[PDB]
Protein backbone atom coordinates (compact mmCIF):
# COMPACT_ATOMS: atom_id res chain seq x y z
CA UNK A 1 0.00 0.00 0.00
CA UNK A 2 0.99 3.47 -0.08
CA UNK A 3 3.52 3.82 3.21
CA UNK A 4 4.82 0.77 2.03
CA UNK A 5 8.59 -0.79 1.77
CA UNK A 6 9.46 -3.53 -0.66
CA UNK A 7 11.47 -6.37 0.90
CA UNK A 8 14.72 -5.88 1.17
CA UNK A 9 18.29 -8.42 0.67
CA UNK A 10 17.09 -12.29 2.32
CA UNK A 11 20.28 -12.12 3.77
CA UNK A 12 20.70 -8.63 5.19
CA UNK A 13 17.30 -9.23 7.29
CA UNK A 14 18.69 -12.22 8.14
CA UNK A 15 21.96 -10.19 9.53
CA UNK A 16 20.05 -8.32 11.88
CA UNK A 17 18.29 -11.74 13.05
CA UNK A 18 21.53 -12.98 14.13
CA UNK A 19 22.24 -9.65 16.18
CA UNK A 20 19.40 -10.85 18.21
CA UNK A 21 20.57 -14.54 18.70
CA UNK A 22 22.77 -14.38 21.57
CA UNK A 23 20.07 -11.93 23.70
CA UNK A 24 18.08 -15.73 23.60
CA UNK A 25 19.87 -16.67 26.14
CA UNK A 26 20.81 -13.93 28.54
CA UNK A 27 17.48 -14.98 30.57
CA UNK A 28 18.71 -13.21 33.49
CA UNK A 29 16.17 -10.54 34.83
CA UNK A 30 18.30 -7.90 34.29
CA UNK A 31 18.78 -8.99 30.70
CA UNK A 32 15.22 -10.34 29.68
CA UNK A 33 13.76 -8.25 26.97
CA UNK A 34 10.02 -7.96 25.71
CA UNK A 35 11.09 -5.68 22.75
CA UNK A 36 13.33 -8.69 21.13
CA UNK A 37 10.28 -11.51 21.31
CA UNK A 38 7.86 -9.10 19.79
CA UNK A 39 10.33 -7.86 17.37
CA UNK A 40 11.32 -11.78 16.76
CA UNK A 41 7.63 -12.65 16.21
CA UNK A 42 6.44 -9.51 13.97
CA UNK A 43 9.60 -10.58 11.55
CA UNK A 44 10.30 -12.69 8.93
CA UNK A 45 12.75 -14.64 10.93
CA UNK A 46 12.31 -17.03 13.86
CA UNK A 47 14.90 -18.55 16.26
CA UNK A 48 13.45 -21.69 17.36
CA UNK A 49 12.57 -23.19 20.55
CA UNK A 50 14.75 -20.69 22.60
CA UNK A 51 11.66 -18.17 22.27
CA UNK A 52 9.19 -20.27 23.77
CA UNK A 53 12.01 -20.40 26.67
CA UNK A 54 12.45 -16.84 26.51
CA UNK A 55 8.69 -16.29 26.69
CA UNK A 56 8.60 -18.02 30.08
CA UNK A 57 11.50 -16.68 31.19
CA UNK A 58 9.68 -13.39 31.16
CA UNK A 59 6.21 -14.41 32.07
CA UNK A 60 8.14 -16.01 35.03
CA UNK A 61 9.64 -12.64 36.36
CA UNK A 62 7.57 -9.81 35.32
CA UNK A 63 4.80 -11.78 37.20
CA UNK A 64 7.07 -12.68 39.96
CA UNK A 65 8.25 -9.50 40.78
CA UNK A 66 5.50 -7.04 40.05
CA UNK A 67 2.97 -9.36 42.14
CA UNK A 68 4.11 -11.58 45.30
CA UNK A 69 4.40 -9.94 48.28
CA UNK A 70 1.86 -8.90 51.09
CA UNK A 71 3.64 -6.83 54.16
CA UNK A 72 7.10 -6.87 52.23
CA UNK A 73 9.67 -9.14 53.57
CA UNK A 74 11.75 -6.26 55.12
CA UNK A 75 14.21 -5.50 52.55
CA UNK A 76 15.41 -2.04 49.91
CA UNK A 77 14.81 -3.73 46.51
CA UNK A 78 15.07 -7.52 46.28
CA UNK A 79 14.81 -7.75 42.83
CA UNK A 80 15.35 -4.02 41.10
CA UNK A 81 11.60 -4.76 39.43
CA UNK A 82 10.37 -4.19 36.01
CA UNK A 83 9.54 -0.49 35.23
CA UNK A 84 5.87 0.20 34.50
CA UNK A 85 7.14 1.07 31.32
CA UNK A 86 8.47 -2.13 31.10
CA UNK A 87 5.50 -4.02 31.94
CA UNK A 88 3.50 -2.26 28.89
CA UNK A 89 5.93 -3.58 26.66
CA UNK A 90 5.71 -6.95 28.40
CA UNK A 91 1.69 -7.32 27.76
CA UNK A 92 2.88 -6.41 23.76
CA UNK A 93 4.69 -9.61 24.42
CA UNK A 94 2.03 -11.53 25.29
CA UNK A 95 -0.04 -10.06 22.58
CA UNK A 96 2.81 -11.74 20.53
CA UNK A 97 2.19 -15.13 21.40
CA UNK A 98 -1.65 -14.34 20.56
CA UNK A 99 -2.22 -14.32 24.95
CA UNK A 100 -4.25 -12.30 26.83
CA UNK A 101 -3.61 -11.09 30.72
CA UNK A 102 -5.11 -14.46 32.73
CA UNK A 103 -6.12 -15.05 35.62
CA UNK A 104 -6.05 -12.62 38.96
CA UNK A 105 -2.23 -12.16 38.46
CA UNK A 106 -3.89 -10.76 35.07
CA UNK A 107 -6.12 -8.81 36.90
CA UNK A 108 -3.27 -7.52 38.54
CA UNK A 109 -1.01 -6.36 36.07
CA UNK A 110 -3.22 -4.43 34.43
CA UNK A 111 -4.70 -2.27 37.57
CA UNK A 112 -0.79 -1.73 38.40
CA UNK A 113 -0.47 -0.48 34.50
CA UNK A 114 -3.88 1.73 34.82
CA UNK A 115 -2.32 3.33 38.01
CA UNK A 116 0.71 4.38 36.35
CA UNK A 117 -0.80 6.34 33.65
CA UNK A 118 -2.99 7.75 36.54
CA UNK A 119 -0.34 8.95 38.38
CA UNK A 120 1.52 10.57 35.44
CA UNK A 121 -1.63 12.05 34.65
CA UNK A 122 -1.60 13.88 38.50
CA UNK A 123 2.16 14.47 37.55
CA UNK A 124 1.23 16.47 34.59
CA UNK A 125 -1.85 18.15 36.46
CA UNK A 126 -4.36 19.39 34.08
CA UNK A 127 -3.34 20.18 30.29
CA UNK A 128 -0.68 22.46 31.03
CA UNK A 129 2.40 22.87 33.31
CA UNK A 130 3.90 19.51 34.20
CA UNK A 131 6.13 16.81 32.55
CA UNK A 132 5.57 13.22 33.64
CA UNK A 133 7.75 11.63 36.05
CA UNK A 134 8.75 9.15 32.95
CA UNK A 135 8.05 10.33 29.40
CA UNK A 136 5.58 10.93 27.56
CA UNK A 137 6.82 7.93 25.40
CA UNK A 138 5.89 5.11 28.16
CA UNK A 139 2.76 7.44 28.44
CA UNK A 140 1.80 7.00 25.13
CA UNK A 141 3.21 2.95 25.39
CA UNK A 142 1.17 2.24 28.78
CA UNK A 143 -2.31 3.30 26.68
CA UNK A 144 -1.14 1.31 23.85
CA UNK A 145 -0.76 -1.33 25.81
CA UNK A 146 -3.72 -1.71 28.27
CA UNK A 147 -5.71 -0.59 24.20
CA UNK A 148 -4.18 -4.24 23.01
CA UNK A 149 -5.53 -6.16 26.05
CA UNK A 150 -9.29 -4.80 25.31
CA UNK A 151 -8.83 -2.58 28.87
CA UNK A 152 -9.51 1.13 28.36
CA UNK A 153 -8.57 3.76 30.59
CA UNK A 154 -10.35 7.16 31.54
CA UNK A 155 -10.61 10.03 28.90
CA UNK A 156 -8.94 11.96 31.34
CA UNK A 157 -6.03 9.41 30.65
CA UNK A 158 -6.45 10.44 27.12
CA UNK A 159 -6.72 14.02 27.39
CA UNK A 160 -2.90 14.16 28.61
CA UNK A 161 -1.39 12.60 25.46
CA UNK A 162 -3.91 14.39 23.43
CA UNK A 163 -2.51 17.41 24.31
CA UNK A 164 1.10 16.47 24.13
CA UNK A 165 0.84 16.07 20.42
CA UNK A 166 -0.39 20.17 19.52
CA UNK A 167 3.17 22.10 20.28
CA UNK A 168 5.67 20.83 22.57
CA UNK A 169 8.71 18.39 21.44
CA UNK A 170 12.54 19.41 20.51
CA UNK A 171 15.22 17.34 19.50
CA UNK A 172 15.40 13.87 17.88
CA UNK A 173 13.18 12.09 20.74
CA UNK A 174 10.24 13.82 19.33
CA UNK A 175 9.73 11.70 16.24
CA UNK A 176 9.53 8.47 18.35
CA UNK A 177 7.29 9.72 21.12
CA UNK A 178 4.60 11.18 18.16
CA UNK A 179 5.04 7.74 16.74
CA UNK A 180 4.20 6.10 19.52
CA UNK A 181 1.50 8.22 20.60
CA UNK A 182 0.31 8.26 17.05
CA UNK A 183 0.61 3.93 17.67
CA UNK A 184 -1.85 4.32 20.67
CA UNK A 185 -4.04 6.58 18.64
CA UNK A 186 -4.69 4.46 16.17
CA UNK A 187 -5.19 1.48 18.46
CA UNK A 188 -7.96 3.34 20.48
CA UNK A 189 -9.56 4.47 17.26
CA UNK A 190 -9.65 1.17 15.42
CA UNK A 191 -11.64 -0.64 18.81
CA UNK A 192 -13.75 3.50 19.60
CA UNK A 193 -11.92 3.11 22.96
CA UNK A 194 -13.16 6.74 24.48
CA UNK A 195 -16.12 7.66 22.36
CA UNK A 196 -16.11 11.18 23.76
CA UNK A 197 -12.98 11.54 21.76
CA UNK A 198 -13.19 9.80 19.01
CA UNK A 199 -13.66 12.90 16.56
CA UNK A 200 -10.32 14.46 18.84
CA UNK A 201 -8.26 11.18 18.22
CA UNK A 202 -8.92 11.38 14.59
CA UNK A 203 -7.56 14.67 13.95
CA UNK A 204 -4.60 14.00 16.66
CA UNK A 205 -3.54 11.02 14.17
CA UNK A 206 -3.66 13.40 11.71
CA UNK A 207 -1.34 16.18 13.38
CA UNK A 208 1.29 13.21 13.79
CA UNK A 209 2.07 12.09 10.96
CA UNK A 210 2.58 15.97 9.67
CA UNK A 211 4.53 16.23 12.40
CA UNK A 212 6.51 13.38 11.59
CA UNK A 213 6.55 13.59 7.72
CA UNK A 214 7.60 17.15 8.22
CA UNK A 215 10.36 16.05 10.04
CA UNK A 216 12.09 13.84 7.29
CA UNK A 217 15.88 14.69 6.87
CA UNK A 218 17.11 14.97 3.28
CA UNK A 219 19.07 11.44 3.51
CA UNK A 220 15.25 10.17 3.85
CA UNK A 221 14.94 9.62 7.34
CA UNK A 222 12.42 10.28 9.54
CA UNK A 223 14.37 12.56 12.50
CA UNK A 224 17.38 10.24 12.65
CA UNK A 225 18.05 6.73 11.82
CA UNK A 226 16.89 5.13 14.63
CA UNK A 227 13.87 7.39 14.74
CA UNK A 228 13.04 6.02 11.48
CA UNK A 229 11.44 2.36 12.58
CA UNK A 230 8.93 3.10 15.00
CA UNK A 231 8.13 6.26 12.64
CA UNK A 232 7.58 4.04 9.77
CA UNK A 233 5.98 1.61 12.24
CA UNK A 234 2.89 4.48 12.42
CA UNK A 235 3.20 5.22 9.20
CA UNK A 236 2.42 2.19 8.00
CA UNK A 237 -1.45 1.93 9.65
CA UNK A 238 -2.27 5.69 8.11
CA UNK A 239 -4.90 4.31 4.57
CA UNK A 240 -4.68 8.31 3.24
CA UNK A 241 -3.24 7.89 -0.18
CA UNK A 242 -2.56 10.79 -2.70
CA UNK A 243 0.98 11.02 -3.16
CA UNK A 244 2.67 11.88 0.01
CA UNK A 245 3.54 8.78 1.80
CA UNK A 246 4.72 6.88 -1.32
CA UNK A 247 7.26 8.48 -2.16
CA UNK A 248 8.67 9.71 1.63
CA UNK A 249 7.70 6.58 3.08
CA UNK A 250 9.68 4.97 0.00
CA UNK A 251 12.76 7.76 0.48
CA UNK A 252 12.93 6.34 4.14
CA UNK A 253 13.88 2.92 2.51
CA UNK A 254 16.68 4.47 0.58
CA UNK A 255 18.45 6.46 4.03
CA UNK A 256 17.48 3.15 5.78
CA UNK A 257 19.02 0.59 3.53
CA UNK A 258 22.08 2.78 3.26
CA UNK A 259 22.66 2.45 7.07
CA UNK A 260 21.50 -0.85 7.19
CA UNK A 261 24.70 -1.82 4.97
CA UNK A 262 26.62 0.16 6.89
CA UNK A 263 25.72 -1.53 9.91
CA UNK A 264 24.01 1.47 11.69
CA UNK A 265 21.58 -1.22 13.40
CA UNK A 266 23.74 -2.78 16.29
CA UNK A 267 21.54 -2.31 19.24
CA UNK A 268 18.97 -5.33 20.00
CA UNK A 269 16.21 -3.32 21.20
CA UNK A 270 16.86 -1.10 17.89
CA UNK A 271 16.74 -4.47 15.36
CA UNK A 272 13.42 -5.65 17.17
CA UNK A 273 11.58 -2.00 16.28
CA UNK A 274 13.14 -2.56 12.73
CA UNK A 275 12.50 -5.87 11.88
CA UNK A 276 8.35 -5.87 12.12
CA UNK A 277 8.74 -2.67 9.77
CA UNK A 278 11.10 -5.06 7.44
CA UNK A 279 8.27 -7.48 7.25
CA UNK A 280 5.35 -5.06 6.74
CA UNK A 281 4.43 -5.59 10.48
CA UNK A 282 3.57 -2.89 13.18
CA UNK A 283 2.60 -3.26 16.63
CA UNK A 284 -1.00 -2.38 15.36
CA UNK A 285 -0.92 -5.70 13.77
CA UNK A 286 -0.70 -7.04 17.88
CA UNK A 287 -4.71 -6.08 17.90
CA UNK A 288 -5.12 -9.31 15.66
CA UNK A 289 -1.90 -11.06 15.36
CA UNK A 290 -0.89 -14.26 13.56
CA UNK A 291 0.76 -17.11 15.10
CA UNK A 292 0.60 -19.79 12.68
CA UNK A 293 2.42 -17.48 9.90
CA UNK A 294 5.63 -19.30 9.14
CA UNK A 295 9.12 -17.70 9.80
CA UNK A 296 11.89 -18.82 8.73
CA UNK A 297 14.71 -20.51 10.96
CA UNK A 298 17.87 -18.55 12.00
CA UNK A 299 21.15 -20.49 12.14
CA UNK A 300 23.33 -19.81 14.82
CA UNK A 301 25.83 -16.86 13.77
CA UNK A 302 28.96 -19.40 14.57
CA UNK A 303 31.67 -17.46 12.72
CA UNK A 304 32.61 -13.87 15.09
CA UNK A 305 34.45 -11.70 13.31
CA UNK A 306 37.91 -11.59 15.27
CA UNK A 307 38.79 -8.04 14.11
CA UNK A 308 42.29 -7.19 15.02
CA UNK A 309 45.10 -5.87 17.61
CA UNK A 310 45.25 -1.88 17.46
CA UNK A 311 46.23 -0.04 20.81
CA UNK A 312 44.27 3.90 20.20
CA UNK A 313 44.09 6.57 22.51
CA UNK A 314 41.13 7.61 23.26
CA UNK A 315 40.10 11.26 25.96
CA UNK A 316 37.14 10.95 28.19
CA UNK A 317 36.47 14.84 29.60
CA UNK A 318 34.02 15.61 32.30
CA UNK A 319 33.08 19.02 32.48
CA UNK A 320 29.99 20.36 34.27
CA UNK A 321 31.68 18.82 37.52
CA UNK A 322 33.98 20.42 40.51
CA UNK A 323 37.69 19.74 38.95
CA UNK A 324 37.18 19.35 35.70
CA UNK A 325 37.83 15.61 34.33
CA UNK A 326 40.11 14.73 31.77
CA UNK A 327 42.38 12.16 31.36
CA UNK A 328 43.64 10.14 27.31
CA UNK A 329 42.64 6.43 28.28
CA UNK A 330 44.52 3.62 26.05
CA UNK A 331 41.84 1.20 25.03
CA UNK A 332 42.00 -2.00 22.23
CA UNK A 333 40.36 -1.20 19.05
CA UNK A 334 36.75 -1.65 18.43
CA UNK A 335 36.07 -1.41 22.35
CA UNK A 336 32.61 0.48 23.50
CA UNK A 337 32.40 3.86 25.55
CA UNK A 338 31.68 1.26 28.23
CA UNK A 339 34.71 -0.02 28.14
CA UNK A 340 37.08 3.79 28.23
CA UNK A 341 34.75 4.29 31.14
CA UNK A 342 35.65 1.07 32.62
CA UNK A 343 39.46 1.56 32.01
CA UNK A 344 39.37 5.20 33.63
CA UNK A 345 37.90 3.79 36.88
CA UNK A 346 40.77 1.07 37.41
CA UNK A 347 43.23 3.06 36.18
CA UNK A 348 42.53 6.55 38.29
CA UNK A 349 40.04 8.64 40.18
CA UNK A 350 36.81 7.97 37.99
CA UNK A 351 33.39 6.52 38.48
CA UNK A 352 30.24 5.85 36.95
CA UNK A 353 27.09 4.19 37.88
CA UNK A 354 24.76 3.16 35.11
CA UNK A 355 20.97 1.05 35.09
CA UNK A 356 19.69 -1.99 33.15
CA UNK A 357 17.18 -0.89 30.33
CA UNK A 358 15.40 -2.99 26.96
CA UNK A 359 18.05 -0.40 25.73
CA UNK A 360 21.16 -1.34 27.26
CA UNK A 361 23.41 0.14 29.92
CA UNK A 362 21.96 3.62 31.15
CA UNK A 363 24.19 5.98 32.35
CA UNK A 364 23.20 7.48 35.48
CA UNK A 365 26.14 9.24 37.90
CA UNK A 366 29.19 10.09 36.95
CA UNK A 367 31.83 11.19 39.40
CA UNK A 368 29.96 10.68 42.04
CA UNK A 369 27.41 13.33 40.34
CA UNK A 370 23.99 11.32 39.80
CA UNK A 371 21.41 13.06 37.37
CA UNK A 372 18.94 14.86 38.86
CA UNK A 373 15.10 14.94 37.98
CA UNK A 374 14.83 16.61 34.20
CA UNK A 375 18.20 15.90 33.59
CA UNK A 376 20.33 13.26 32.21
CA UNK A 377 24.06 12.39 31.52
CA UNK A 378 24.24 13.35 27.87
CA UNK A 379 27.32 11.92 25.47
CA UNK A 380 29.27 13.59 22.99
CA UNK A 381 32.07 13.64 20.61
CA UNK A 382 34.26 16.41 20.44
CA UNK A 383 33.19 18.94 18.79
CA UNK A 384 30.03 18.94 20.99
CA UNK A 385 27.77 16.39 18.33
CA UNK A 386 25.74 14.17 20.96
CA UNK A 387 26.56 10.78 20.22
CA UNK A 388 23.33 8.59 18.53
CA UNK A 389 24.33 5.54 20.52
CA UNK A 390 24.43 4.63 24.17
CA UNK A 391 28.32 3.39 26.14
CA UNK A 392 27.63 -0.30 25.02
CA UNK A 393 27.25 0.62 21.82
CA UNK A 394 29.43 3.65 20.51
CA UNK A 395 33.27 2.30 19.13
CA UNK A 396 35.11 5.46 19.20
CA UNK A 397 38.36 5.72 16.96
CA UNK A 398 41.61 6.64 17.40
CA UNK A 399 42.95 10.24 18.90
CA UNK A 400 38.59 10.91 19.79
CA UNK A 401 37.25 12.75 22.71
CA UNK A 402 33.97 11.45 24.71
CA UNK A 403 32.26 13.86 26.62
CA UNK A 404 29.80 12.88 29.32
CA UNK A 405 27.58 16.31 30.14
CA UNK A 406 24.89 16.72 32.95
CA UNK A 407 22.17 18.54 30.47
CA UNK A 408 18.91 19.64 31.55
CA UNK A 409 15.59 18.28 29.02
C1 LIG B 1 12.77 8.26 27.14
C2 LIG B 1 13.98 8.40 26.26
C3 LIG B 1 15.03 9.11 26.75
C4 LIG B 1 15.02 9.95 28.00
C5 LIG B 1 15.02 9.09 29.24
C6 LIG B 1 14.63 9.80 30.53
C7 LIG B 1 13.16 9.75 30.83
N1 LIG B 1 12.35 10.43 30.10
O1 LIG B 1 12.77 9.09 31.78
C8 LIG B 1 16.22 10.88 27.77
C9 LIG B 1 15.77 12.13 27.02
C10 LIG B 1 16.99 11.33 28.99
C11 LIG B 1 17.03 10.05 26.81
C12 LIG B 1 18.38 10.19 26.63
C13 LIG B 1 19.14 9.42 25.86
N2 LIG B 1 18.74 8.71 24.82
CO1 LIG B 1 16.94 8.19 24.68
N3 LIG B 1 15.15 7.69 24.29
C14 LIG B 1 14.04 7.78 24.96
C15 LIG B 1 12.88 7.18 24.15
C16 LIG B 1 12.03 8.31 23.61
C17 LIG B 1 11.95 6.17 24.84
C18 LIG B 1 12.56 5.07 25.69
C19 LIG B 1 11.57 4.52 26.66
O2 LIG B 1 11.03 5.21 27.50
N4 LIG B 1 11.33 3.22 26.53
C20 LIG B 1 10.33 2.53 27.30
C21 LIG B 1 10.85 1.59 28.33
C22 LIG B 1 10.01 0.35 28.38
O3 LIG B 1 12.17 1.18 27.95
P1 LIG B 1 13.38 1.19 28.94
O4 LIG B 1 14.48 0.49 28.27
O5 LIG B 1 12.97 0.76 30.28
O6 LIG B 1 13.59 2.76 29.00
C23 LIG B 1 14.76 3.27 29.54
C24 LIG B 1 15.91 3.34 28.54
O7 LIG B 1 15.42 3.32 27.23
C25 LIG B 1 16.55 4.68 28.85
N5 LIG B 1 17.13 5.24 27.67
C26 LIG B 1 16.67 6.27 26.95
N6 LIG B 1 17.38 6.57 25.91
C27 LIG B 1 18.43 5.64 25.92
C28 LIG B 1 19.49 5.42 25.11
C29 LIG B 1 20.39 4.39 25.37
C30 LIG B 1 21.54 4.19 24.46
C31 LIG B 1 20.21 3.57 26.49
C32 LIG B 1 21.17 2.46 26.78
C33 LIG B 1 19.14 3.79 27.32
C34 LIG B 1 18.27 4.81 27.02
O8 LIG B 1 15.52 5.49 29.36
C35 LIG B 1 14.47 4.69 29.92
C36 LIG B 1 14.40 4.81 31.38
O9 LIG B 1 13.95 6.09 31.74
C37 LIG B 1 13.64 6.39 23.06
C38 LIG B 1 12.88 6.15 21.79
C39 LIG B 1 12.86 4.72 21.30
N7 LIG B 1 12.60 4.60 20.03
O10 LIG B 1 13.07 3.77 22.04
C40 LIG B 1 14.98 7.09 22.96
C41 LIG B 1 16.25 6.34 22.58
C42 LIG B 1 16.27 4.99 23.27
N8 LIG B 1 17.33 7.22 23.12
C43 LIG B 1 18.40 7.19 22.39
C44 LIG B 1 19.63 7.86 22.74
C45 LIG B 1 20.68 7.91 21.68
C46 LIG B 1 19.79 8.44 23.95
C47 LIG B 1 21.09 8.93 24.64
C48 LIG B 1 22.31 8.04 24.61
C49 LIG B 1 21.44 10.33 24.09
C50 LIG B 1 22.82 10.84 24.24
N9 LIG B 1 23.49 11.09 23.16
O11 LIG B 1 23.28 11.03 25.36
C51 LIG B 1 20.60 9.25 26.05
C52 LIG B 1 20.90 8.22 27.13
C53 LIG B 1 21.79 8.81 28.17
C54 LIG B 1 22.68 7.86 28.83
N10 LIG B 1 23.11 8.21 30.01
O12 LIG B 1 23.01 6.78 28.33
C55 LIG B 1 18.20 6.37 21.15
C56 LIG B 1 19.02 5.05 21.18
C57 LIG B 1 19.60 4.64 19.87
C58 LIG B 1 20.48 3.42 19.93
N11 LIG B 1 20.85 2.94 18.77
O13 LIG B 1 20.84 2.91 21.00
C59 LIG B 1 16.64 6.30 21.08
C60 LIG B 1 16.04 5.14 20.31
C61 LIG B 1 16.15 7.57 20.37
C62 LIG B 1 16.67 7.84 19.00
N12 LIG B 1 15.83 7.70 18.01
O14 LIG B 1 17.81 8.18 18.78
N13 LIG B 1 16.30 9.18 26.17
Amino acid sequence: EMCEIPEMDSHLVEKLGQHLLPWMDRLSLEHLNPSIYVGLRLSSLQAGTKEDLYLHSLKLGYQQCLLGSAFSEDDGDCQGKPSMGQLALYLLALRANCEFVRGHKGDRLVSQLKWFLEDEKRAIGHDHKGHPHTSYYQYGLGILALCLHQKRVHDSVVDKLLYAVEPFHQGHHSVDTAAMAGLAFTCLKRSNFNPGRRQRITMAIRTVREEILKAQTPEGHFGNVYSTPLALQFLMTSPMPGAELGTACLKARVALLASLQDGAFQNALMISQLLPVLNHKTYIDLIFPDCLAPRVMLEPAAETIPQTQEIISVTLQVLSLLPPYRQSISVLAGSTVEDVLKKAHELGGFTYETQASLSGPYLTSVMGKAAGEREFWQLLRDPNTPLLQGIADYRPKDGETIELRLVSW
